[PDB]
């Protein structure tokens, strides 16, 4: 009620974004906290559906329809005035049903990031790089390191050939016609299967290692984005920023996010996160100070994309933009990326082969009806009640001794969770995904019961509870 609070990823500039609070501060008397929650993109509807969480969230806009078909978002508006200072297609991506949900900062794309002094020729396709570690393993060195956990980074590769989230026709997404599992996804995919197998990559190779390996000067290659330009600069490394490879002579095509900034609708301070966000962060003053901690790429606003247009390493990040494509925001976005998670995971350890991996992303992913409406829906009513419920139990965790109340807590959260299993149960073919995640989030429900029976972990019990609540949100955007 006199106070911003404001949840951005933990890549990003946070840092950067505070010193414009600080600025906020400074003339209107409103303190502006920013936090980087983990798994911010699944906590912030989780919190929001309850009335709670930030002010302000800021993420790419393919999570931005889900929030806002939510009812999670309060409706910008901007005058034409300011409209005209960004670029029009970052506003096209902030456009849900008609209408602006939140305000464009920045397009994202990923590059090939190169280490100039073990590679001053970077490979121009993909079919390159087995011959190119062989040779730099002579070294003990490896070719290419990069993030296999997060669909994000290994999708420009599954679309290189063909390969596609939601088909695109008559001004809509199809969201019954998805692209995961034909012909290119499968060529895409398998050859990342074979770079594993024939040891050129690690299948556990994720953020962290491959930023780390990188910036160590131990692999020649790395893909990311421009968040991570300036970890580089402090490290010993001449790096390039260049087109990704080739693959089958396709471009790679990296699915572009435009960052973008939301209010939430249960903020109480809706008018100050609009001045925040509309004169202090969207001026050229404002996204230097982010950018300073870590670079934004291509900005949406004009006047400062003009100062960063001489930039080598931006102009490569537009040409792999160009080359990929915008992602699209519709609600369905988040059972896309958990399903195609779970494919890239499967097929690179080796649980399923790539066929069975890509397959199940299909069917998991893809949307007598009436039946599965209404069950859909109580559904969905039993997982808020759980969440609820959860929400709850992770408050009598915090403090005091009220063991006896906790359990009675999550026994009752157990209760609904087990009601959504069983509505799911019958729900048959097609929700898999969303049956394994109810389970899961089950036995996690188990574990902190059993944490609250024996009293020596405390922590553990929150992060129990916390990684069930996250479970229970994805269950709830995988349900159709
Ligand atoms: O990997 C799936 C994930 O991809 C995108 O998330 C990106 C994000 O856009 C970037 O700003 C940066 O934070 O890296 C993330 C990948 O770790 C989608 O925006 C997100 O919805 C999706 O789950």
């Amino acid at each position: 009620e006199g106070k911003l609070v404001i949840w951005i990823n933990g890549d990003k500039g946070y840092n950067g974004l505070a010193e414009v609070g600080k600025k906020f501060e400074k003339d209107t008397g409103i303190k502006v906290t920013v936090e980087h929650p983990d798994k911010l993109e699944e906590k912030f509807p989780q919190v929001a559906a309850t009335g709670d969480g930030p002010d302000i969230i800021f993420w790419a806009h393919d999570r931005f329809g889900g929030y806002a078909q939510s009812g999670l978002l309060a409706e910008i508006t901007p005058d034409k005035a300011f409209q005209d200072k960004l670029y029009p297609f970052t506003w096209d991506a902030v456009r849900y049903n008609g209408k602006l949900i939140a305000y464009p900062i920045a397009v994202e794309a990923l590059s090939l990031i190169y280490n100039k002094d073990l590679l001053p020729n970077p490979p121009k396709t993909w079919e390159e790089i087995p011959a190119l570690d062989k040779e730099l393993k002579a070294k003990g060195k490896s070719a290419l390191m990069f993030n296999l956990q997060e669909p994000y980074f290994t999708w420009p590769l599954i679309a290189a050939d063909g390969g596609y989230a939601f088909k695109y026709e008559n001004g809509k997404y199809d969201i019954k016609d998805v692209g995961v599992d034909n012909a290119g996804a499968k060529a895409g995919l398998t050859f990342l299967v074979d770079l594993i197998k024939n040891k050129h990559m690690n299948a556990d190779t994720d953020y962290s290692i491959a930023e780390a390996a990188f910036n160590k000067g131990e692999t020649a290659m790395t893909i990311n984005g421009p968040w991570a330009w300036s970890n580089i600069d402090t490290s010993k490394v001449n790096y390039g920023v260049t087109v990704l490879p080739t693959f089958k002579g396709q471009p790679s095509k990296p699915f572009v996010g435009v960052l973008s900034a939301g209010i939430n609708a249960a903020s109480p301070n809706k008018e100050l996160a609009k001045e925040f966000l509309e004169n202090y962060l969207l001026t050229d003053e404002g996204l230097e100070a982010v950018n300073k901690d870590k670079p934004l790429g291509a900005v949406a606003l004009k006047s400062y994309e003009e100062e960063l247009a001489k930039d080598p390493r931006i102009a490569a990040t537009m040409e792999n933009a160009q080359k990929g494509e915008i992602m699209p925001n519709i609600p369905q976005m988040s059972a896309f990326w958990y399903a195609v998670r779970t494919a890239v995971i499967n097929a690179a350890s080796g649980r399923q082969t790539v066929d069975e991996a890509l397959k199940d992303a299909q069917t998991n992913s893809s949307s007598l009806g009436i039946e599965g409406r209404s069950s859909e829906e109580l559904l969905k009513i039993a997982l808020q009640e759980a969440q609820k419920t959860l929400q709850q139990a992770q408050e009598l965790a915090k403090k005091g001794g009220g063991e006896e109340q906790l359990k009675r807590a999550l026994k009752r959260a157990d209760r609904n969770l087990w009601a959504a299993q069983e509505l799911a149960k019958k729900g048959g073919g097609g929700e898999e995904l969303l049956k394994q995640a109810l389970q899961q989030a089950q036995q996690l429900l188990r574990q902190a019961q059993e944490l609250a029976k024996k009293g020596g972990g405390e922590e553990l019990l929150k992060q129990a509870l916390q990684q069930a609540q996250q479970l229970l949100q994805q269950a709830q955007e995988l349900a159709k």
